[PDB]
C-alpha cells in the first residue's frame, strides 16, 4: 500500500476529527506485584517518550506497491484455494438486514461501542442513536443509509494498547480504520454469509482461524497439520499488500459466485479515502484494518500468497497435500516434505511482502496467535494453548477501567492455567498479595482443568 495524496482536511471542507489524545490505560493495583516492560502506545506527537517523528512513524507501514499483473503462479493458487472453498457451498445471496446488523448464528451483532465513522462522527451521532439492541429497529438505519449513501471516507484512529519499549520509542503505534456505519452494514449484507461460513468452519478447508476458540481448536490443529510444520508471520502485512493481491481476492470471490458488481467493495478496501485528525489522504493498496471483514479477507489473501510462493519456488509442488491455517498475517501450515521457509520469504519480498519465518519448526517451538502448543500429559490427544506467563503479566499490570477488574483477572486465569499448576498457583498467590485480589472470585486450578476436559 502507498499514500498517494495527503492534504489539510479544511481545504476539502472536512472538519477536524477530534480523537482522544491521552491513553485510557493506567497502572492497575497489580502494577508493582508483577514484572513487565510494556507501556501504552504513543498517541500524540509531543509524547516525551518518542525518539522518532510520530506522524512519519505511524504512516511508515505504507511501504509501497509492486505493480504487476496476476501471474501464472497466482492464477493457479487462486484456482487451488477456490476448489477448497467450493466444498463449503458459500451463499453469495445478501444476508438479510436484521441478521447482518443485530446478530445471527456465526455472525455476532454489529459492535455498538465502536466509531460510527463519517459523517456521523462530525455530527455527534453515535451508533446507539441509530441502532437499538432491544428493539432491533432498522428504520433510522435505512434513513441514514439512504441519506448518505456508500463509499464514504474512513476515519483513522491510533490504537490504544500496550507496546514494547522499542515500539513506544520509535512511535510505531498501530492504526485502525473505522468504515462508515453505512459501508459496514452494506459489506455485512454483501459478505455476511461468507463471514458466517468462515466463523463456523475454522480449519484447513477455509484455511482460517478467525473466530476460533483456542481452548477447543488447539487440539484439532495437529490432527489437521500432520506433516512437516511451516510457520511464519509478517512485518506490516496489511499495509504492505499491493493491489495485485486484491485483484487475486476478487478473482477468488467471482469463482465463488459473486458478481463483478458484488466484488466492487473489494475496490473500496484497496483504494481508500481516510480522515486522520486534521488531514485527509488517499491510499492505493493496503488492507484498511478495522473495516468489515479485514481479518477474514487478510486470511483469504494469505492463503493465495503462500500457495503462490510455493508454486513459484517449488515447481512441481503438490498443493493437494499442502495444509494451512491463517489468522490474518499469522500462518501455521504443513507439507509432507521439508520446505525452506527462507526461500519463500525471499520470493515474497519480490511481491512487496515482508515475511518473517518461524531451524526445525516443531510442535514444541511453533506458535500461532502468540500461543504455544503443549499436549496434555494425561490426555495426550488434547492440546493446551499456552499463552506465555510474561504476556499475562504484561496485561494484568494495566487497566482501561478498574471497574472491570473481576472480568479482566478471570479472563487471564482462563489463559494462565494452561501453563501448569505450579505456575497457576504462583499467579494466584501474587494476585492475592494485593487486597483487591482477595475480593475477587478466582477459579480453582482443578475447576478450570475439569471444565476444559469436559468441554470436549
Amino acid at each position: 500500500g502507498e499514500i498517494e495524496f495527503i492534504e489539510s482536511s479544511k481545504d476539502a471542507g472536512f472538519p477536524v476529527i477530534n480523537t482522544p489524545s491521552k491513553t485510557k490505560l493506567e497502572p492497575s493495583v497489580f502494577h508493582q506485584v508483577f514484572e513487565g516492560n510494556k507501556e501504552p502506545a504513543v498517541l500524540r506527537s509531543g509524547d516525551p517518550r518518542l525518539k522518532a517523528n510520530f506522524e512519519e512513524a505511524i504512516f511508515s507501514k505504507y511501504i509501497g506497491n509492486v505493480n504487476t499483473h496476476v501471474d501464472e503462479y497466482m492464477l493457479e493458487a487462486v484456482d487451488h484455494y477456490a476448489g477448497q472453498l467450493a466444498t463449503l457451498d458459500i451463499s453469495t445471496e445478501p444476508m438479510k438486514l436484521e441478521d447482518a446488523v443485530y446478530g445471527t448464528e456465526g455472525l455476532e451483532a454489529l459492535d455498538l461501542t465502536t466509531s460510527a465513522g463519517y459523517p456521523y462522527v462530525a455530527l455527534g451521532i453515535k451508533k446507539r442513536d441509530i441502532l437499538s439492541k432491544k428493539t432491533k429497529d432498522l428504520t433510522k438505519l435505512k434513513e441514514c443509509m439512504d441519506k448518505y449513501g456508500l463509499n464514504l471516507p474512513m476515519v483513522t484512529y491510533v490504537k490504544d494498547e500496550l507496546r514494547s519499549i522499542e515500539k513506544v520509542a520509535k512511535g510505531k503505534s498501530r492504526l485502525i480504520e473505522a468504515s462508515s456505519l453505512n459501508d459496514s452494514v452494506a459489506m455485512r449484507q454483501t459478505f455476511g454469509n461468507l463471514y458466517k461460513t468462515f466463523h463456523l468452519n475454522p480449519g484447513v478447508v477455509t484455511g482460517s482461524a478467525v473466530g476460533c476458540d483456542p481452548d477447543l481448536f488447539w487440539s484439532k490443529i495437529p490432527v489437521m497439520l500432520d506433516g512437516h510444520l511451516i510457520a511464519f508471520d509478517y512485518s506490516g502485512y496489511d499495509a504492505s499488500l499491493s493491489p495485485v493481491w486484491f485483484a487475486c481476492l476478487k478473482m477468488i470471490l467471482e469463482k465463488l459466485g459473486y458478481t463483478h458488481k458484488e466484488t466492487n467493495y473489494i475496490d473500496y478496501l484497496c483504494n481508500s479515502h481516510h480522515l486522520y485528525r486534521d488531514k485527509h489522504y488517499f491510499v492505493r493498496g493496503g488492507m484498511p484494518s478495522g473495516c468489515s471483514g479485514t481479518s477474514i479477507f487478510n486470511s483469504m489473501i494469505n492463503n493465495i500468497i503462500i500457495r503462490t510462493l510455493m508454486l513459484k519456488v517449488y515447481k512441481g509442488i503438490d498443493l493437494d497435500q499442502f495444509r494451512m491455517i491463517a489468522y490474518g498475517d499469522d500462518v501455521i501450515a504443513s507439507y509432507p516434505w521439508p520446505i525452506d521457509a527462507s526461500l519463500l520469504a525471499e520470493a515474497g519480498k519480490g511481491y512487496g511482502l515482508i515475511m518473517t519465518p518461524a531451524n526445525e519448526v516443531t510442535w514444541t517451538n511453533v506458535t500461532f496467535l502468540k500461543r504455544y502448543f503443549r499436549a496434555d500429559e494425561q490426555y495426550p490427544f488434547l492440546v493446551h494453548p499456552v499463552m506465555p506467563m510474561k504476556d499475562i503479566h504484561e496485561s494484568i499490570r494495566w487497566t482501561k477501567d478498574p471497574k472491570n477488574t473481576q472480568d479482566h483477572v478471570r479472563s487471564l486465569c482462563l489463559l494462565a492455567w494452561h501453563n501448569g499448576e505450579h505456575e497457576y498457583e504462583e499467579f494466584i498467590r501474587k494476585i492475592r498479595s494485593v487486597p483487591v485480589g482477595r475480593c475477587l472470585t478466582l477459579p480453582a486450578f482443578s475447576t478450570l482443568r475439569r471444565k476444559w476436559l469436559d468441554s470436549f
